[PDB]
């Protein structure tokens, strides 16, 4: 499920959606379409080259398929 690949990779950093490293680049729906990540393959794209502080998340770790799931559960869990 992408609720559990959520919170088994995600949720340490991004609890409820917010982000503990970089305050201003949560996951809410305006702030992440605001830097262009707004459709399911958009988030599934950007966590293979994310920005400064976030661990790249290969297709070796996190499959395409589990890739999908993720952005799945991000685009309709964060208003
Ligand atoms: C696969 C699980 C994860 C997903 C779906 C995810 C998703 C995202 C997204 C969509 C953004 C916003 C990008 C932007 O607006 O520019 C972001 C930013 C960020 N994430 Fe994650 N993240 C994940 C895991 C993590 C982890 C484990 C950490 C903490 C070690 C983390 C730390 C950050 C930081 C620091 C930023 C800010 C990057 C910057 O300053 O450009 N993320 N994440």
């Amino acid at each position: 499920g992408g609720g559990e690949l959520f919170a088994t990779h995600c949720a340490g950093c991004h609890p409820q959606g917010g982000n503990t490293v970089h305050p201003e680049k949560t996951l809410a729906r305006a702030r992440r379409e605001a830097n262009g990540i707004r459709t399911v393959r958009d988030v599934a794209a950007y966590i293979r080259n994310p920005g400064p502080g976030m661990p790249a998340f290969g297709e070796a770790m996190i499959p395409p398929a589990d890739a999908l799931k993720i952005g799945e559960y991000v685009v309709a869990s964060f208003p």
